[PDB]
């Protein structure tokens, strides 16, 4: 892929984070804490899952960023509507305003309803996410495997401003503490 030149500088929005997350000073890394991180509750925070949004809002154009997923057993990545539900249980689906992929129990899947099996030959250490707002496209690329395509959502009905979306996953196993990191341009 030759999407690199629509590169945008993404930072994380502390105010949207689940109360157990730790966001780095530079707002480019997030990880699961071992407790409540001593923040007040607010209506923006994802309550049930270890999720956080990027600060940037997109309503036009083409945008590209990269995320490091090294050493993690579980995570979700992609974009979502600014209007997504924050409290209680919900599925990741385009009907609920999410365009995502994930790793879970040694398989990769796209967040369709129902979920779609992904075919990845080289487990990725870094993921590229490309959004074309006008075309209605969200695509995922395997940076570890020369940028090979992972998945394309097309005919997307965004229905509002989009935000970068992150889930660091639970760490019941003790093998998923590693952070998600926004990679430099
Ligand atoms: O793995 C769980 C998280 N741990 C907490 C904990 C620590 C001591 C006694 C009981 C509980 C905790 C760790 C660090 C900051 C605040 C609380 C045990």
């Amino acid at each position: 892929h030759h999407h690199h030149h629509h590169m945008v500088h993404i930072t994380l929005d502390r105010n949207t984070a689940n109360s157990w997350l730790i966001i780095s000073k530079d707002r480019r890394q997030v990880r699961m804490g071992d407790t409540h991180q001593n923040v007040s509750d607010n209506k923006e925070r994802f309550s049930n899952y270890p999720m956080v949004l990027g600060a940037q809002r997109f309503s036009s154009g083409k945008m590209y960023w990269e995320v490091d997923v090294t050493q993690k057993e579980a995570w979700d990545l992609g974009v979502c509507r600014d209007s997504v539900q924050r409290k209680g249980q919900f599925s990741l689906s385009p009907e609920n305003g999410f365009w995502t992929i994930w790793l879970w129990q040694d398989s990769y899947e796209a967040g369709t309803s129902p979920q779609t099996t992904l075919h990845i030959q080289v487990p990725p250490c870094q993921i590229g996410i490309f959004v074309d707002y006008e075309a209605g496209v969200v695509s995922f690329y395997n940076i570890t495997d020369h940028g090979s395509l992972i998945y394309t959502f097309s005919e997307c009905v965004f229905a509002g401003p989009l935000r970068p979306f992150f889930n660091v996953g639970f760490n019941y196993s003790g093998g998923n503490a590693a952070p998600l990191k926004l990679c430099p341009l």
